[PDB]
């Protein structure tokens, strides 16, 4: 009932080098769970697995760009 | 149908929307996706209802 | 204020067909004018002219699956 | 290109608790450096310096949210 989240289904089926941006959204009254939304080169957006290995490395790639 | 916007909503006040992202239908997602960002920072998926997104696009393009 | 307009100038020579995503940004502290960021199939991003009707057609092509 | 850097300056100090969203934009034709966009409760957006631990504390603050 308190999970009106954009991120319903997540993924790990993406190459880190294809991510142009990552948004980390705090849990809130509407979606009381953290959210990781990543944008691809094609403008396509996807949700990443809260605690899967991939996100950690996506963040490293981004910062060293 | 490997979308982001699996469940959409119309419960939103057009005036609180700071940005709207319109995503074209593709191989990973059968239909178009409307992703609005509110002032507080929150993101949501809008219902593909012409009168509603038209109103929204108007307030944004006329700001 | 920490932010400024993202758009420097707009592009008029582009095919609606090549746009994968369009971001419409309301005016505010960051920028006194609305912004239309179109992402192309290759990943390139451009800004569209507000006066120009070109975008009303891109929104059409986009909104129809 | 059509786009310039969104961040014209940065805010070297803010309490991790004010942030509701952190967008990490990788360097590209739009900007030669990464950019850290933090959205505050009031809806204010500030840019952060690319200091590893400092925002890596804002990111965990958000993930453990």
């Amino acid at each position: 009932g308190d999970l009106q989240c954009l991120c319903v289904k997540t993924t790990s089926q993406v190459r880190p080098r294809h991510i142009t941006s990552l948004e980390v959204i705090k849990a809130g009254p509407h979606c009381a769970v953290p959210q990781l939304i990543a944008t691809l080169k094609n403008g396509r957006k996807i949700c990443l697995d809260l605690q899967a290995p991939l996100y950690k490395k996506i963040i490293k790639k981004l910062l060293e760009s």
